[PDB]
């Protein structure tokens, strides 16, 4: 089960369920169609069963660390939380693991529009490059999850907008043209 709403009908009001007259429940299968792939094991499972490992061989994912989120624990939280929290695109995925705490994360359809997706303790969450994403969590203040990343760390240092590069933007020119 995974959870999520379909703000397409809903109102953009954060404060309201927004659920849709009639209401409508985000669609997993739906996401799964998307490229939206989740995985779902016990943080504690996790380290004492490897199996997590085996899914990066799937996602051809070497390089794999625990992460958490706190203004305290997460020096560089205006830099660190404000960079990621701005919607973008690349051609870099997007692997999510949350082994405790709480967040949703910012997904949106071919279709143009905007789910908002809970992340919950031992679901994993995977987005795939070239689609806009944000990720969100202070609500909480509080969240620890996991990242998957291939090759050195991008995020540690890369630019707002993915065609800001002109060998990774540029080549987006291409499909315009498709
Ligand atoms: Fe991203």
């Amino acid at each position: 089960m995974v959870q999520a709403w379909y703000m397409d009908d809903a109102p953009g009001d954060p404060r309201q369920p927004h659920r849709p007259d009639p209401g409508r429940p985000v669609g997993l299968e739906q996401l799964r169609r998307l490229g939206v792939l989740y995985w779902k094991l016990d943080a504690d499972k996790y380290e004492n069963d490897p199996e997590l490992e085996k899914i990066r061989r799937e996602r051809n994912y070497s390089w794999m660390d625990i992460i958490t989120i706190c203004k305290d624990k997460l020096p560089n939280y205006e830099e660190k939380i404000k960079m990621f929290y701005e919607e973008h695109l690349h051609l870099d995925d997007e692997i999510r693991y949350i082994l405790d705490g709480s967040g949703y994360f910012d997904v949106r359809d071919k279709e143009d529009q905007w789910i908002r997706i809970f992340m919950e303790k031992g679901d994993m969450v995977t987005l795939p490059a070239g689609i806009y994403h944000r990720f969100t969590v202070d609500e909480k203040n509080y969240t620890k999850a996991m990242r998957l990343f291939v090759g050195e760390p991008v995020w540690t240092a890369y630019n707002r907008p993915a065609d800001h590069f002109e060998a990774r933007g540029q080549y987006v020119k291409f499909l315009a043209q498709t």
